[PDB]
Formats: structure tokens, C-alpha cells, sequence
């Protein structure tokens, strides 16, 4: 896997890694959505190797502005922390 620190900065090849990744980027990038990851990458504590960065930051902004539209908040409860397990498809 590939490390690094929280002091990276937003650039050209943040769009133009992630348009090639497969994600097209239209509006500017937020604060909540960029400090979210940082939030996790740091307490996380772990590391991840360059393709899982790119399906992490592309799956990350590709089900995440699907789903920003009304209000992502999703309150269930009685959850044992999901694993992001079950992707999505075509389903027929």
C-alpha cells in the first residue's frame, strides 16, 4: 500500500485523475466532502495502495453525489457498522 499526510492541496490533477478514474467533476469541490475524507484517511491510521485510492475517491464522489439532494442523513439505528458491503449493479 501508499501512505501520506493530511497536507495535500487541491489541483488540475485532482480532476484530471479523477475524470480519468471515472468520475466527472462539474461543481467545485466542498469543505464538508473534502474534511469527510480527511476525517476518516486520519482516523483511519491505515494505508492504501494507488488503485485503491483512485476506487475509493471515485466511488466516494460517484455514490456520494448521487445521493446529495435532499438531505443525506439516512437515520436508522440498530446498525453493527456496515463495511460498505453489497455494490450496486444492474440487478435483473
Amino acid at each position: 500500500m501508499f501512505a501520506m499526510y493530511p497536507d495535500w492541496q487541491p489541483d488540475a490533477d485532482f480532476i484530471r485523475l479523477a475524470a480519468l478514474w471515472g468520475v466527472a467533476l462539474r461543481e467545485p469541490v466542498t469543505t464538508e466532502e473534502l474534511a469527510s475524507f480527511i476525517a476518516y484517511w486520519q482516523a483511519e491510521g491505515k494505508v492504501f495502495h494507488h488503485v485503491q485510492w483512485q476506487q475509493k475517491l471515485a466511488r466516494s464522489l460517484q455514490i456520494g453525489r448521487a445521493s446529495n439532494g435532499g438531505l443525506p442523513k439516512r437515520d436508522v439505528n440498530t446498525v453493527s457498522e456496515p463495511d460498505s458491503q453489497i455494490p450496486p449493479g444492474f440487478r435483473g
